[PDB]
């Protein structure tokens, strides 16, 4: 793709350089012959037209080289993008195979409310959050293959960007905290071990919330 | 390149939407369920942290993938664009041939002024002119495929191109008109012959101007 | 066609020009010779009528140019629409030669529902979706060709375009994914495999109906 | 060009109806035959969906072609506007053909106010207002061919055309007028023939402004 691509575009910037350097000896050979004797008037109206002619192509090659490079550089991110995708295809999957499998768990707590029941939804929740962990990471990655590929410099997005990364940061140290809170409360379950997971829980689900309004904003500033 | 990236983001789709069709059945069962005992609140606020987190993550893949396609589509036009880079390397050579073809012309025109180097010198001026106009019908076919490839909508330069090909149409025919009268000159050359075919570069050129006026009119609007 | 009326366009603009500058330098003859004399008011005031009715002509010759370009640029795509037409033309004929065949397999297969009927009539449903998704792609291309003859500006229809182009990129991909689809199940026939097929077939259809209802709205953007 | 363009649109219809007969066949071929045993889902599901799409390919169709019957009127215009530019570009010349001449007659009628200058300057100015008739009829005539070719149907546009076609029969009345006063003048020249021409002509100067404002207002109305 772009192997082949790049190199026209090396070869115009060698060929827009030689015409360069051929229209500016024309354009002194003109200046010096035909101040000789100005009544040669046809020949260096002729030859300035074809001077100015050649100056504006230039310019214009190197505009339009200095695009196509943008095209260039978002084409050459092709196999990034796309490995991004399997992961976040993979993500997708599991999330779906966790959401399917809470969804089992409490018809079967509901239907018959053992307290292995009770245990296997924490263990579900705690499997969901991991999910989210990762599919969010695999989603802040993606987001900034997608600003590299669109060579975006607004300040804004780049300032979504930082506070996205802070928001990972904290996501993950969080969901690390949860996990050992579960384990914890697995190994010596009780009443206060349980409301103290239960609030684990929903000081981490804030947190998500967060790391998705995060996310949201950088998509928008994209989008728009 | 884009037949698996694209082929990737349609397995997106395909594993967001089964991941919307669980998460959305888990909604329903949760309402229905835990209505019948809302005592049993960490098992509903739970589940109802993970329905919203799902319906976000399903919100997240369907944008990212809205702009992924948008690289895939810019992605796609590849060899379209190394086709039209070879057309303007190649009509970049061809007016660098021509400009040290009527360099030579004017050296050998003002040191040995033989009416011969004068027709010589209308010829270069002919084909120089025809080297122009294919190059501008080059760089205007690329300007279409770098508006297309970056999916642009402004009004502005969609307006531009409507009148950089009304200016190609004008260009085209201007030149065909000049080929016609320099051709009748050099069957029957005369002064009155050639006052007229001197008016008819003049106002060629001016075309050319207003030709290449709109096309940095257009660069302008793609890089601005 | 519009090779002789651009032609009689430039001409046209070659004379009124002439007679501006013509009309102008009445202009300046009247105000310069009649300011000596203000007593012979007959001739300064037929003068300045003069001049403003050719002032009047010359910005009517203007703008009737500037329309009939837009008339010769639509009459200029006359052989890229021919062969878009030819192209659609022999894409109808072979949707008919295959709902002819779809139907008598139907019949066949309802009549006599031997094993393999319905492997031909699988067959038949993959060679029906390559038609469409060449017929889509035509349209896509003629609708291209009309919005650039009549030189639409609106944004809604730009903007239906580019959902139209990046929609065929979807069909096509999904294509390509539902004939290895129909290849593996040809090979390796099962009852899975079977299911897995027609899910395919599912989601390829709801894609076509996706990119027919952008072509809808691209042609009633057009029509309306 | 539109010879042939037409005889395509004409064998679409042709091939969209055949195709519209053969998905009908099929979609009675379909219900009927199906009923017979609704439990072939993927039959009777598969070829539902193929009539759908056929249906919908029949109606774009039939659109699309509405759409270029539109361009191939306009295309078939060719010649008569290519004839109306003949004549537009005929009469620019002429007037500034008769231009010159009165600019020069200014002059030698200020450097050397013989009264034959002065009756020169009178039959000039009729001329250049002959001139003006003429060129305004030619301008009508291209505006009802631009009308007519564009396929516009606007009220504004038809009541402006009416009012135009209105205002020429006046102007064409008051030239005639103007022209018989004129001859009166020459064969009986005096002080109150000479107020009562001046008088003349400027009545018919304010019905030549009237009759450039209607055309404004017709190319206002066309280009908006």
């Amino acid at each position: 793709g772009s192997e082949v691509e790049i190199l026209k575009a090396l070869l115009e910037l060698k060929k827009s350089t030689a015409e360069l350097k051929r229209a500016t000896a024309s354009l002194r050979a003109i200046t010096e012959e035909l101040k000789k004797n100005p009544s040669e008037d046809a020949l260096v109206e002729h030859n300035r037209a074809i001077v100015e002619h050649n100056a504006i192509i230039v310019e214009n090659n190197r505009i339009i080289a200095a695009v196509l490079m943008l095209i260039v550089v978002a084409v050459g991110m092709t196999q990034e993008i796309k490995k991004a995708l399997e992961e976040l295809v993979a993500s997708t999957a599991e999330l779906k195979r966790a959401t399917a499998s809470l969804r089992a768990i409490t018809e079967e707590l509901k239907k018959n409310p053992s307290e292995d029941a009770l245990v296997e939804h924490n263990r579900a929740i705690v499997e969901h959050n991991a999910i989210i962990v990762e599919n969010n990471r695999i989603i802040a990655a993606v987001l900034e293959l997608i600003v590299r590929a669109l060579n975006l410099t607004d300040a804004e997005v780049i300032k979504a960007l930082i506070e996205l990364r802070l928001s990972t940061l904290e996501l993950v140290a969080a969901t690390a905290s949860l996990r050992e809170i579960t384990e914890e409360l697995k190994k010596n379950p009780s009443e206060d071990a349980l409301v103290e997971h239960n609030r684990a829980i929903v000081e981490h689900n804030a947190i998500i919330v967060e790391n998705n309004r995060i996310i949201a904003a950088v998509l928008e500033l994209i989008v728009g």
